[PDB]
């Protein structure tokens, strides 16, 4: 069978917001055990030598706690050494991203450093990408990319987020089944209180690279903020604080997903648990961005055997308030006749519009993505032949 459950979680070094000063790997492990993912990506896992505030060897402890549950394949991808602990640099400390899996790796993990040149020219490394292939029974090889980007704490940090993301995306091959997961530290849309926010731009790059935001395919983004403290708060900006993601390549369909509420106060982030299903090899995958500068959303078309078509259309505009605009995708024949139209309205807090049907792309077909005004006027249009 073709199901895959993928979880991502920033575990805050297993220190719970409801119990400061206690390192509690069992609480983290119990949530993972209950969610029973095939593969889990963890951020903020330390591997520290002894000293004031040390977290010890967290990957080894998590592996010990989860071995009997089948998570016997683990990889730690170093991101940073010698971090402040309790107000002082702790020698021999380190942070990593971790992949844990019930299924064996093919080869080993590879770590790619991600720069912070704008924040600190010539400074220490702080962020990295971990890539490892997992051989999943029934599916075959799935490439897992695990990362954690800088926080958007300033204009220079956002410039670093952009450079980090470029490198991450250039390491994803959408031609093979892959997932990209972790704390990307970006909303899907520009933060209105930050003039230097460039989230719409970054999301357009991810979509151009044939990656689908899996949560947004099946759920309202506004129902899944991933900061624990934001969960359950309808007031702005809380429903927008979804910053932990699972992205998937076109071969995957998204079945369902949820934020983990087994023990919500175990970390200051919520775990994101996605149920995916691997289809056949895509025969075509194309993204057309929407809006005059390609910043208002997108349409992603996937064709696969036998004769299946999928169109995922996303309006990536607005937070609390719907301006009445819509993103519309039209599949047209060579004559320009509409074969199918799929539209997404609402705001970035609302689920994307995904349609799947039986059909074949005729020769000379093209895909159009438009931004449509509230009055029905076409504000922008972009078309690409297939
Ligand atoms: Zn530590």
């Amino acid at each position: 069978r073709r199901d895959l459950r993928v979880m991502t979680w920033n575990i805050h070094t297993a220190v719970a917001p409801d119990a400061p000063g206690v390192v509690d790997e069992p609480r983290i492990a119990a949530v993972i055990r209950a969610e029973a993912p095939d593969v889990v990506v963890l951020n903020e896992v330390h591997r520290d030598a002894p000293g004031p505030g040390s977290h010890g060897d967290q990957p080894a402890r998590l592996a010990e706690l989860l071995a009997a549950d089948g998570y016997v394949h683990t990889w730690f991808g170093l991101t940073e050494v010698d971090l402040p602990h309790e107000g002082a640099v702790l020698p021999g400390s380190s942070n990593g991203n971790v992949v844990m899996s019930r299924h064996p790796f093919v080869g080993g993990g590879v770590v790619v450093p991600l720069p912070n040149e704008n924040y600190e020219p010539g400074g220490k490394l702080r962020r990295s990408l971990l890539t490892v292939t997992v051989d999943v029974p029934g599916l075959g090889d799935v490439v897992v990319h695990a990362t954690h980007l800088s926080t958007p704490g300033s204009a220079v940090l956002v410039e670093d987020q952009k450079e980090q993301l470029r490198i991450v995306l250039d390491h994803v091959d959408a031609r093979v089944p892959s997932v990209l997961a972790g704390d990307l530290n970006i909303w899907t849309t520009d933060v209105p209180t930050q003039p230097y926010s460039q989230n719409n731009l970054m999301q357009s790059w991810i979509a151009e690279d044939h990656l689908a935001d899996t949560w947004r395919q099946v759920n309202d983004p506004g129902a899944g903020p991933t900061m624990t403290a934001s969960y359950g708060r309808p007031e702005s900006p809380h429903p927008d604080r979804r910053i932990d993601y699972v992205f998937a390549t076109p071969a995957f369909d998204v079945v369902a997903g949820h934020v983990s509420l087994v023990d919500r106060f175990a970390s200051d982030h919520l775990g994101v648990v996605m149920d995916l299903r691997l289809g056949g090899a895509p025969v075509a995958a194309r993204t057309v961005l929407a809006g005059e500068d390609g910043l208002d959303g997108w349409a992603q078309l996937t064709a696969s055997r036998p004769g299946r078509l999928r169109l995922s259309v996303c309006k990536n505009r607005g937070q609390a308030d719907d301006d009445g605009t819509a993103v519309r995708a039209v599949l047209r024949n060579r004559a320009g006749v509409a074969l199918r139209t799929v539209t997404d309205s609402g705001t970035s807090r609302d689920r994307c519009t995904v349609e799947t049907w039986r059909g074949a792309l005729p020769p000379g077909a093209r895909l159009e993505a438009c931004l449509v005004g509230a009055d029905g006027t076409i504000l922008a249009s972009r078309t690409e032949t297939l």
